[PDB]
């Protein structure tokens, strides 16, 4: 009770203090067979996290590590298998019984305590993002079963406060996914969550629209910039998993971008976010048009939107800020692949009016960016910046394979940059073998 308290407090200390386990997930997994009883004492953990001390308090770093370990135990209990990259998966009657009982315990416990955890740690971006990994493991039918409506209201309150207080992409994405899970995965609670979600979106679209209007009518203030960026960030996060097309966000993103090209003075993050949001609008417009039975004018309206946006992304390759170029480049390489002839697979030849062939100018600009921003002369930031350039090339590779860009001009560039491997590689290879 307080015994298990010491053992957990020390488990959190051994984790942080030794570099004998890099990953909380792997520490939890390794101890799982020997210490399941302890590692599922969630009452003990939430008590450590929520109580005020008598003596000796927990540090921010140990609080963070307990939350990260707690969430790892919640996963392992619910999935009843080792974590990704310790796998090898057929449960006994008693493992299956233990899994169901564990899912019941952690659901009842965290429906009650997760709102309290979010309240207390509301301002800490890393902690909140970790805590919001918990609902995915809930047996959500229990929100009805337990007359537990009061606690669903409480989580929704706390997600609203979190979304309202934060702009970090991890927090916002955690919030987006938590609404997604609450809605479409039990009818009983669907209607209540939909109401809270659309009210949250409503308040954010209003503040966004008023801020767009402020920024563009305006001399332009650092307040004007913050208001546009901050609200657009929230809406961009949600627009991936939530269909926000009912709110015409593409229209205002389009003005922000047109303004940024014309007068060349739109802050980089507003352009990047505006590009992402516009993209998510278009992808959702496309899904409604596939699944529907769309008319001629339906198709020709989505086309005008998509051609106007392809134009914007092209112009944005010329933006001074490389984060804009990369965003514009990534979207060009997605959209040119989606609105390719592929779109007329699975008996969907109705969509022909939506098909796009990039002109010469665009193909050449998509070649330039590869030469200038994938293949560059010159810690942790650099393994990350390299995986990105890999993804940019890989995205662009797909266009080459299906002849959407000039596949010869592309390989000419791959020649140029591989030369030293094709000129000296064998000699370098065998040299390095004998050392
Ligand atoms: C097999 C190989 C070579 C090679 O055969 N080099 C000779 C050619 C350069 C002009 C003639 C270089 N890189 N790798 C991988």
């Amino acid at each position: 009770m307080s015994p298990n308290g010491n053992l957990i407090r020390m488990l959190v200390l051994f984790f942080l203090e030794s570099e004998l386990h890099e990953h909380a997930a792997y520490l939890v997994d390794s101890l799982w067979e020997s210490s399941q009883e302890l590692l599922k004492d969630w009452e003990c953990m939430t008590e450590l996290l929520l109580e005020e001390p008598v003596e000796e308090a927990m540090s921010d770093r140990q609080e963070s590590a307990l939350i990260e370990l707690m969430v790892c135990t919640i996963r392992q209990a619910a999935e009843a298998h080792p974590p990704v990259g310790r796998g090898t998966r057929v449960l006994t009657a008693k493992e299956r019984k233990t899994q169901i009982d564990d899912r019941n315990k952690l659901t009842e416990h965290f429906i009650i305590t997760l709102p309290m955890l979010l309240s207390k740690y509301s301002a800490d971006a890393e902690k909140v993002a970790n805590l919001l990994q918990i609902p995915q493991y809930f047996d959500l039918e229990i929100y009805s079963t337990g007359r537990m409506e009061k606690h669903l209201d409480a989580l929704l309150k706390q997600i609203k406060f979190v979304v309202e207080k934060h702009v970090e992409s991890d927090v916002l994405e955690a919030c987006s996914k938590t609404y997604s899970i609450l809605c479409s995965e039990e009818y009983t609670i669907q209607n209540r969550v939909d109401i809270a979600r659309s009210q949250l979106i409503d308040e954010f679209v209003d503040r966004f629209n008023h801020s767009v209007e402020d920024l563009l009518q305006e001399e332009a203030d650092d307040d004007d910039i913050y208001n546009v960026l901050s609200t657009l960030k929230r809406l961009t996060s949600f627009h991936n998993a939530h269909d926000l097309t009912k709110w015409d966000l593409f229209g205002n993103c389009y003005r922000l971008l047109k303004t940024g090209i014309e007068h060349g003075a739109m802050p980089e993050q507003i352009v990047v976010q505006a590009l992402q949001c516009s993209h998510y609008s278009i992808l959702w417009q496309l899904v409604k048009i596939t699944d529907g039975s769309p008319s001629k004018e339906d198709l020709l309206v989505l086309r005008k939107t998509v051609k106007s946006f392809l134009a914007v992304c092209q112009q944005c390759l010329s933006n001074v800020n490389t984060p804009v170029k990369e965003q514009a480049f990534m979207l060009l390489c997605d959209l040119l692949m989606i609105f390719s002839h592929q779109l007329m697979t699975g008996g969907r030849e109705g969509l022909q009016p939506l098909v796009f062939n990039p002109d010469t100018g665009l193909q050449s600009e998509l070649l330039s960016f590869v030469m200038d921003h994938v293949f560059i002369d010159q810690e942790a930031n650099k393994i990350e910046a390299l995986h990105k350039r890999r993804n940019l090339l890989a995205a662009f590779s797909k266009l080459i394979i299906y002849d959407i860009v000039d596949m010869h001009a592309a390989a000419d560039i791959f020649k140029h940059y591989m030369k030293y491997y094709n000129d000296y590689g064998d000699i370098i290879k065998e040299t390095l073998s004998k050392t």
